[PDB]
């Protein structure tokens, strides 16, 4: 059920994610095995690239509680409003945190879970999130958007997360 999150620079997060054809049972058990995934890292998105299957499908879930569950398959932005910094981290780049600018509000119109087509509007961290989860399907990382010294430094702290994960038994 909870799969493994993949780590920058696993070229599986950089590819362009193809879109979901077929809603059969397959796709309801990755559904529910990335929600669980998401819950165990303690998270609020994640996106299919992020335990290596390529497609454009995301979980969401912003308070945590079960209570409003998102998920989004074939995602597109329809609109967005404004620009505005956000700190930033991924489960995909474990120990980097850093500023990024994003629209301050979006929204994506998208298929549910069963294929039923739907918009959602998002503020705060939802639009964050939406965002976030949308470059994930085309292959982007966050600290993509960052200068060169704070990518070098984002690196440094996710090389130095992997050697303290490898020395647990
Ligand atoms: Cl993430
Ligand atoms: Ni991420």
């Amino acid at each position: 059920a909870i799969r493994k999150i993949l780590y920058l620079p696993d070229e599986r997060l950089r590819k362009i994610a193809k879109p979901v054809e077929t809603f059969d049972e397959s796709l309801q058990t990755l559904i529910n095995d990335m929600f669980d995934t998401m819950y165990d890292a303690r998270g609020v998105g994640l996106a299919a690239p992020q335990i290596g299957v390529s497609l454009r499908l995301s979980v969401i879930d912003i308070v945590g509680d079960k209570k409003e569950q998102i998920v989004i398959v074939n995602p597109e932005i329809v609109s967005s409003h404004g620009e505005k910094e956000f700190e930033e981290g991924c489960l995909s780049v474990p120990g980097a945190y850093d500023t990024v600018v994003r629209a301050e509000k979006v929204t994506v119109k998208a298929l549910d879970r069963f294929g039923k087509p739907f918009e959602i509007t998002g503020e705060g961290l939802l639009a964050e999130c939406l965002q976030h989860e949308i470059d994930h399907m085309n292959g982007k990382l966050f600290v993509d958007m960052l200068s060169p010294l704070k990518r070098m430094m984002a690196r440094r702290k996710l090389d130095k997360f992997k050697r303290l994960q490898a020395r647990k038994p």
